[PDB]
């Protein structure tokens, strides 16, 4: 029943346009991570973080940590330049055989209760990811021009955290990593590899990821409306 | 230089601090000088209760409401035909309540400068084709867009692609749709805005609420 969490927090945040890791931008008064560490610190079946990070912040991650009151243990390790990269090295951390799950520094508003289902559903079958239906029509654009209309009906908008049986995930990256395929989320390296089966956990609009200014407007929000 | 807007409709009647969605998204079209006519496509039966609002809620630009089908797309359509002479035509969500006339007026530019435009902005998650609560695929996301309204359009161009998307059997999602897929049709994007939601949960309106106060 008990997991291991791998925290990609090894961005810049270009998007955000905050001058700094995004990641240390504070919502209510604590730094962004602050806020998703502390899902995964109050969660009783999480034994250990493993916390991914850009080796020129470790101090800043070392003294920020030691402010707060965390006592599930918090690991920093170094990531690389793409959170593929970043996620395969936490991983490697990780020291026994168990379910893992792997969720973005920039996702603050997770609940336990979808924490939850996606460890239920990994589990049954291995691979679970949280997701929820696409409402907007999605077109592929050619230089501000469009070249096609995605049909909208079967798509959904994956969220994190996504939940593994360790092995499989160390599998996938290692197979990805040989071959040099860049996924944008961890599943899509479990759906590459011969045979792999991923399900789908419906998930809250309200775990949401900061991504762009517009998103902290939202994100302080969500927050005054819980 | 102007156009109609053909806004096809209860969910509009939602509220964002005092004032039905629609209303707010009437205030945008009303405040912008191009804006000659709003034609607002309603079913037949609700014409009293859109009267009603109307009443409460007076504009000075002209809104005229239309008897409208079964479907977003033929709405659509009998909404166009109530357009009187050859000009550019937006077609907008009514739950669209943040749409900002600087936006607008790029739509505008476009599609008079060749045909038809669009709103949009990058797409910023996974998207995953699943089937039964498994995945099937994972859609490539580098030149993914999420499509916004309004959707700007030459009326001969838009009436054409109705036309011809009435001759075949296709029903589309949004508008955009048609011209792109007869002739050598093409769709240009202007790079909208991450604030131009779409309201309809209870969630929306906790973001709504706070762009309106940020703004
Ligand atoms: N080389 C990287 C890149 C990203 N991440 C992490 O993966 C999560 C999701 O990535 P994203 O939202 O893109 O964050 P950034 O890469 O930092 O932002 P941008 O793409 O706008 O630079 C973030 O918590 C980020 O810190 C990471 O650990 N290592
Ligand atoms: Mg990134």
């Amino acid at each position: 029943m008990s997991y291991d969490v791998v925290i990609p927090a090894a961005g810049q945040g270009k998007r955000m346009k905050a001058g700094r890791n995004k990641l240390f931008i504070e919502l209510k008064g604590d730094p962004v991570i602050i806020h998703t560490l502390r899902v995964f610190d109050s969660h009783r079946q999480c034994d250990k973080i493993i916390l991914v990070i850009n080796e020129q912040e470790r101090e800043h991650f070392q003294q920020l940590l030691s402010d707060y009151p965390f006592q599930t243990s918090i690991e920093l390790v170094a990531g690389g330049d793409e959170r593929q990269h970043s996620v395969y090295k936490g991983l490697k951390a990780v020291k026994q055989e168990k379910i893992v799950l792997v969720h973005d520094g920039a996702r603050p508003f997770i609940k336990h209760e979808q924490i939850d289902e996606l460890i239920a559903e990994a589990e049954q079958t291995g691979a679970a990811i949280l997701a929820v239906p696409v409402k907007d029509t999605i077109k592929r654009v050619q230089d501000l021009q469009v070249s096609e209309t995605i049909e909208r009906s079967s798509l959904w908008a994956v969220q994190t955290p996504q939940a593994f049986r360790l092995s499989l995930l160390m599998k996938a990256h290692a197979e990805a990593e040989r071959k040099g395929f860049l996924g944008t989320d961890d599943a899509s390296l479990v759906e590459q590899m011969e045979g792999g089966s991923v399900r789908v956990v419906e998930g809250s609009y309200t775990n949401i990821k900061l991504t762009t200014p517009d998103d902290l407007t939202s994100a302080e929000a969500i927050m005054e409306s819980e």
